């Protein structure tokens, strides 16, 4: 099903997520480092993918109510992009969110990723908006 | 006949666009003639509208990345304004941009045209700015 | 000379780098707790060697007269050569320059002799935070 990805269940795995997120969002994309980790890590559910014992992909699922999750921090290390890992990650995210009892997902997608997310049957909603100098649009999907 | 909007795919059709642009932006709005035609004509995608065989409306779509276009040079000949032609033009622009594989549009709209563009579900972003003595504001929309 | 007041994002992230290496990786502070909501209001110091960040601390005002000294760290590679002492001298000087009069700190107990050599004094009793023994230490700024 989703064999390369695991639900984070200890601190080491969580810090592996943080490592990827710092490399991608902070170092590569210029998100201020102090903003990368927020007050929602504990309430969120995290996924991690490893390759050869090295953390290479992560996302988090943040419940906003009883039915709906926000998908956040979607990242694949640059070294491992373009080989289907992001797609596998997102498939694992959807499956995990459904397993955890949710029905709907929303995400503030970076605009460069729109075609990728459309291929996963997410749909744009609303209008574009800048956060941290990056263009985004909300995208949504029911979880199946 | 209906007005017909077509993707420019030869030099004569492009010249029809330039004709409208010179009449509207240069002669009517005072844009310096040497600035009307720029170095982005070939990379942009142009639309021409004909009515009774005469060029009456144009715009260009300028890709800025894989997902996003800048809408530029939006003009209807003065003779044909106030009868829905601008609306039809913009609908044809949006459709062409989507057909060409884009997802989002941005535009530096002249402020006098804000209500026109709001009627097409564009939304203002940022703040106003002067170019060529004319007030503008950025406006954006997802393409559907 | 060695230490500069942090005045841009790059310098601040250099502080964060040292703090992660020392407090998180070495001392086991949970990574999500390293950076807090007080980074903006605090004043930070950074020291470099070979063009690389090697020492940091922050000064966090708690009222008009008093600062908390926090995040005092020297990379393991550069310890035992007087850099921590220089850092703390720079912290005191900066805090005084910034208009403060007194400093308090929740010192890790292993550092008590280091801080006593800088004329800090213990107050109160010991307490555990993140599995590490601490004691409050204080000094007037001169
Ligand atoms: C509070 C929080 C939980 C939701 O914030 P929000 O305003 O409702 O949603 P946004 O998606 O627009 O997030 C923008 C905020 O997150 C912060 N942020 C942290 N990491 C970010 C990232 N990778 N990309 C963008 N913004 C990020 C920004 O600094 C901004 O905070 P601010 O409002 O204090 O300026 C936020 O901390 C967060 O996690 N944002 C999501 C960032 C993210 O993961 N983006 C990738 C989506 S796959
Ligand atoms: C978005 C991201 C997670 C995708 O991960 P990935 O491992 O490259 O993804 P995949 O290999 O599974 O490719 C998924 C799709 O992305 C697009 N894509 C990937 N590599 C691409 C490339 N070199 N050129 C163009 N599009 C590309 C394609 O649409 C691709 O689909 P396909 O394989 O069916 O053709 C990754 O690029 C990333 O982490 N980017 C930086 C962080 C970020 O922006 N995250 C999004 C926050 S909302
Ligand atoms: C380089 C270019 C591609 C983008 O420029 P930009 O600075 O990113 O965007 P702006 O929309 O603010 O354009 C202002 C520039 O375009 C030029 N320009 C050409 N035709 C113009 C027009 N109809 N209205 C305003 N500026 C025009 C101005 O002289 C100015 O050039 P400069 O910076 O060398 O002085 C520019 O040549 C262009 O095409 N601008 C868009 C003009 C336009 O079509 N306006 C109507 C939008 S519906
Ligand atoms: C701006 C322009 C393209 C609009 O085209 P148009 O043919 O006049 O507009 P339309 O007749 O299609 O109008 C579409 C709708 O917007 C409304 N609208 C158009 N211009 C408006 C204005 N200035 N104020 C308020 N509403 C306006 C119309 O009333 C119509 O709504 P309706 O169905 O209620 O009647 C045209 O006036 C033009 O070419 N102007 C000169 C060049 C220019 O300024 N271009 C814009 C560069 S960003
Ligand atoms: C909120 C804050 C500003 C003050 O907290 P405080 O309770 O008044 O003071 P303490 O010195 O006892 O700090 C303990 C708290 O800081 C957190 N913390 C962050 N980095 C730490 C570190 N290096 N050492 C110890 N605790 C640390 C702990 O998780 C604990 O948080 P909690 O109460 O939510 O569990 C705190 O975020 C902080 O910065 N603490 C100082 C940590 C530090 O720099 N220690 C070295 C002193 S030289
Ligand atoms: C504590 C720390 C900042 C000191 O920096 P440093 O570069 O090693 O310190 P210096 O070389 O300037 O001086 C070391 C001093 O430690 C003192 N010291 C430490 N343990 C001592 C002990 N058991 N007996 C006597 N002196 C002791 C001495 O006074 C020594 O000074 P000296 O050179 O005059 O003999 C550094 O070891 C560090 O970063 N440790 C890990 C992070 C940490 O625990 N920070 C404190 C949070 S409150
Ligand atoms: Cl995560
Ligand atoms: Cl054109
Ligand atoms: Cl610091």
């Amino acid at each position: 099903s989703n064999a390369m990805f695991s639900k984070v269940n200890n601190q080491k795995m969580l810090e592996d997520c943080f490592y990827i997120r710092k490399k991608v969002f902070v170092e590569e994309q210029g998100i201020p480092e102090e903003s990368e980790i927020d007050e929602y890590e504990s309430e969120s559910i995290h996924l991690i993918g490893y390759d050869n014992g090295q953390p290479v992909a992560t996302a988090r699922i943040r419940p906003i109510n009883e039915t709906t999750v926000k998908i956040e921090r979607v990242a694949v290390m640059k070294s491992h992009r373009g080989q289907g890992m992001g797609r596998m990650l997102m498939q694992a995210v959807e499956s995990l969110a459904k397993d955890e009892g949710f029905y709907v997902a929303t995400m503030n997608a970076q605009c460069h990723a729109i075609p990728f997310y459309e291929s996963l049957n997410f749909k744009m909603r609303g209008n574009i908006f800048l956060e941290e100098g990056i263009e985004h649009i909300e995208m949504t999907k029911k979880l199946t």
